[PDB]
Protein backbone atom coordinates (compact mmCIF):
# COMPACT_ATOMS: atom_id res chain seq x y z
CA UNK A 1 0.00 0.00 0.00
CA UNK A 2 0.71 3.36 -0.33
CA UNK A 3 -1.30 6.67 0.18
CA UNK A 4 -0.34 10.08 -1.22
CA UNK A 5 -1.47 13.82 -0.67
CA UNK A 6 -1.68 16.18 -3.21
CA UNK A 7 -1.98 19.49 -2.73
CA UNK A 8 -3.01 22.83 -5.26
CA UNK A 9 -4.35 26.06 -4.64
CA UNK A 10 -7.94 26.71 -6.08
CA UNK A 11 -8.71 29.19 -8.06
CA UNK A 12 -11.61 31.92 -7.33
CA UNK A 13 -15.08 30.07 -7.47
CA UNK A 14 -16.71 26.79 -6.12
CA UNK A 15 -15.42 24.49 -8.20
CA UNK A 16 -16.31 21.55 -5.79
CA UNK A 17 -18.92 20.02 -8.32
CA UNK A 18 -16.86 20.15 -12.00
CA UNK A 19 -13.91 18.62 -9.54
CA UNK A 20 -16.10 15.90 -8.15
CA UNK A 21 -17.77 14.99 -11.57
CA UNK A 22 -13.80 15.20 -13.02
CA UNK A 23 -13.05 12.57 -10.76
CA UNK A 24 -16.21 10.49 -10.84
CA UNK A 25 -16.16 9.89 -14.35
CA UNK A 26 -13.11 8.76 -14.47
CA UNK A 27 -13.43 6.50 -11.61
CA UNK A 28 -15.96 4.56 -13.65
CA UNK A 29 -12.75 3.73 -15.91
CA UNK A 30 -10.29 1.12 -15.75
CA UNK A 31 -7.89 4.08 -14.96
CA UNK A 32 -8.38 2.90 -11.41
CA UNK A 33 -7.68 -0.25 -12.23
CA UNK A 34 -4.77 1.12 -14.07
CA UNK A 35 -3.30 2.57 -11.40
CA UNK A 36 -4.32 0.39 -8.69
CA UNK A 37 -6.26 2.72 -6.35
CA UNK A 38 -8.07 1.23 -3.28
CA UNK A 39 -9.39 4.40 -2.09
CA UNK A 40 -9.56 8.10 -2.98
CA UNK A 41 -10.96 11.19 -1.35
CA UNK A 42 -10.97 14.69 -2.28
CA UNK A 43 -11.07 17.44 0.10
CA UNK A 44 -10.60 21.68 0.22
CA UNK A 45 -9.79 23.63 2.93
CA UNK A 46 -10.40 27.58 2.07
CA UNK A 47 -7.91 28.39 -0.68
CA UNK A 48 -6.56 24.45 -1.11
CA UNK A 49 -7.21 21.52 -2.83
CA UNK A 50 -6.38 17.92 -1.39
CA UNK A 51 -6.56 14.82 -3.60
CA UNK A 52 -5.87 12.09 -1.19
CA UNK A 53 -5.24 8.44 -2.94
CA UNK A 54 -4.05 4.80 -1.55
CA UNK A 55 -2.65 2.79 -4.30
CA UNK A 56 -1.79 -0.94 -3.93
CA UNK A 57 0.79 -2.29 -6.10
CA UNK A 58 -1.02 -5.84 -6.33
CA UNK A 59 -3.95 -4.75 -7.66
CA UNK A 60 -2.40 -4.06 -11.36
CA UNK A 61 0.30 -4.39 -13.83
CA UNK A 62 3.14 -2.40 -13.94
CA UNK A 63 3.30 0.09 -17.27
CA UNK A 64 6.24 2.41 -17.98
CA UNK A 65 4.92 4.81 -20.22
CA UNK A 66 7.15 6.98 -22.40
CA UNK A 67 3.53 9.63 -22.72
CA UNK A 68 0.44 9.85 -20.32
CA UNK A 69 -2.55 7.73 -21.13
CA UNK A 70 -5.42 9.92 -22.76
CA UNK A 71 -7.26 9.41 -19.99
CA UNK A 72 -4.51 10.98 -17.74
CA UNK A 73 -4.04 13.30 -19.72
CA UNK A 74 -7.81 14.53 -19.81
CA UNK A 75 -8.23 14.68 -15.86
CA UNK A 76 -4.84 16.29 -16.06
CA UNK A 77 -5.75 19.16 -18.20
CA UNK A 78 -9.31 19.85 -17.33
CA UNK A 79 -8.01 20.06 -13.65
CA UNK A 80 -5.94 23.02 -14.44
CA UNK A 81 -9.51 25.12 -15.37
CA UNK A 82 -10.00 24.84 -11.44
CA UNK A 83 -6.34 24.27 -9.63
CA UNK A 84 -2.87 26.15 -9.99
CA UNK A 85 -0.02 24.89 -8.20
CA UNK A 86 0.31 26.25 -4.77
CA UNK A 87 3.86 26.98 -5.60
CA UNK A 88 6.02 17.70 -6.71
CA UNK A 89 2.67 18.60 -5.77
CA UNK A 90 2.67 15.32 -3.31
CA UNK A 91 3.50 16.33 0.57
CA UNK A 92 5.99 14.70 1.92
CA UNK A 93 4.98 12.28 4.85
CA UNK A 94 7.38 12.09 8.14
CA UNK A 95 5.27 10.60 10.74
CA UNK A 96 3.14 7.56 10.76
CA UNK A 97 1.29 5.95 13.32
CA UNK A 98 -1.46 2.76 13.04
CA UNK A 99 -3.50 0.74 15.01
CA UNK A 100 -1.54 -2.97 15.90
CA UNK A 101 2.15 -1.33 14.51
CA UNK A 102 2.36 1.50 16.70
CA UNK A 103 5.19 4.27 15.00
CA UNK A 104 5.65 2.76 10.80
CA UNK B 1 -14.13 8.89 10.05
CA UNK B 2 -10.65 10.79 8.19
CA UNK B 3 -10.11 14.10 9.25
CA UNK B 4 -7.18 16.34 7.81
CA UNK B 5 -6.18 19.23 9.56
CA UNK B 6 -4.12 22.12 8.27
CA UNK B 7 -1.43 24.46 9.49
CA UNK B 8 0.90 27.13 8.41
CA UNK B 9 4.42 25.87 9.19
CA UNK B 10 6.67 28.44 11.20
CA UNK B 11 9.98 28.52 9.63
CA UNK B 12 12.82 26.23 10.32
CA UNK B 13 12.21 22.16 10.81
CA UNK B 14 10.37 21.42 12.64
CA UNK B 15 9.84 17.50 11.53
CA UNK B 16 11.87 15.88 14.72
CA UNK B 17 10.64 18.11 17.36
CA UNK B 18 6.19 17.10 16.05
CA UNK B 19 7.43 13.40 15.94
CA UNK B 20 8.77 13.73 19.48
CA UNK B 21 5.76 14.94 20.39
CA UNK B 22 3.58 12.54 18.71
CA UNK B 23 5.31 9.65 19.54
CA UNK B 24 5.02 10.78 23.31
CA UNK B 25 1.01 11.19 22.28
CA UNK B 26 0.39 7.97 20.56
CA UNK B 27 2.27 5.93 23.71
CA UNK B 28 -0.75 7.13 26.25
CA UNK B 29 -4.47 6.01 25.88
CA UNK B 30 -5.33 9.00 23.75
CA UNK B 31 -5.62 7.01 20.34
CA UNK B 32 -7.67 4.27 22.20
CA UNK B 33 -9.71 7.50 23.87
CA UNK B 34 -9.94 9.23 20.38
CA UNK B 35 -10.27 5.32 18.52
CA UNK B 36 -8.02 6.14 16.69
CA UNK B 37 -6.93 3.86 13.49
CA UNK B 38 -4.07 5.75 11.81
CA UNK B 39 -2.05 9.44 11.85
CA UNK B 40 0.06 10.49 9.29
CA UNK B 41 1.82 13.90 9.42
CA UNK B 42 3.35 15.82 6.37
CA UNK B 43 4.45 18.89 5.16
CA UNK B 44 4.32 20.51 2.11
CA UNK B 45 6.07 24.11 1.65
CA UNK B 46 5.19 26.18 4.19
CA UNK B 47 2.30 23.82 5.02
CA UNK B 48 1.07 21.48 7.95
CA UNK B 49 -0.94 18.63 7.65
CA UNK B 50 -2.39 15.78 10.22
CA UNK B 51 -4.44 13.49 8.80
CA UNK B 52 -6.32 11.06 11.02
CA UNK B 53 -8.46 7.97 10.64
CA UNK B 54 -10.64 7.17 13.21
CA UNK B 55 -10.70 19.65 27.58
CA UNK B 56 -8.94 17.01 27.94
CA UNK B 57 -5.08 16.58 29.27
CA UNK B 58 -4.17 14.52 26.29
CA UNK B 59 -5.60 16.58 23.96
CA UNK B 60 -4.71 19.97 25.23
CA UNK B 61 -0.99 18.85 25.78
CA UNK B 62 -0.73 18.20 21.70
CA UNK B 63 -2.44 21.46 20.73
CA UNK B 64 -0.16 23.74 23.41
CA UNK B 65 3.14 22.28 22.03
CA UNK B 66 2.40 22.52 18.62
CA UNK B 67 2.30 26.64 19.40
CA UNK B 68 5.85 26.82 18.49
CA UNK B 69 5.64 25.04 15.08
CA UNK B 70 2.77 26.64 13.63
CA UNK B 71 0.37 29.42 12.93
CA UNK B 72 -3.14 29.38 11.15
CA UNK B 73 -3.42 29.43 7.87
CA UNK B 74 -5.76 32.42 7.73
CA UNK B 75 -5.42 34.83 10.38
CA UNK B 76 -8.37 36.77 10.55
CA UNK B 77 -10.21 34.12 12.30
CA UNK B 78 -7.63 32.43 13.24
CA UNK B 79 -8.06 29.90 16.12
CA UNK B 80 -11.48 29.63 16.45
CA UNK B 81 -12.87 28.66 13.13
CA UNK B 82 -12.18 24.80 12.09
CA UNK B 83 -8.50 24.00 10.81
CA UNK B 84 -10.21 20.78 9.31
CA UNK B 85 -10.63 20.36 5.28
CA UNK B 86 -13.80 19.52 4.14
CA UNK B 87 -14.44 16.00 2.22
CA UNK B 88 -16.44 16.30 -1.09
CA UNK B 89 -15.37 13.25 -2.88
CA UNK B 90 -15.27 9.58 -1.46
CA UNK B 91 -14.61 6.79 -3.88
CA UNK B 92 -13.67 3.15 -2.69
CA UNK B 93 -12.64 -0.43 -4.51
CA UNK B 94 -15.64 -3.01 -3.76
CA UNK B 95 -18.27 -0.41 -3.60
CA UNK B 96 -17.14 2.52 -6.17
CA UNK B 97 -19.26 5.61 -5.12
CA UNK B 98 -19.39 6.65 -1.51
CA UNK B 99 -19.51 10.62 -2.25
CA UNK B 100 -21.40 11.25 -3.99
Amino acid sequence: MATTLIVARLKPGDHRDQISRLFAESDTTELPDLVGVQERRLLTFKDLYFHLVRTDEALSKTLTPQHDHPLFRSISEAMDEYVTPYEQASARQFYHWKRGLGRV
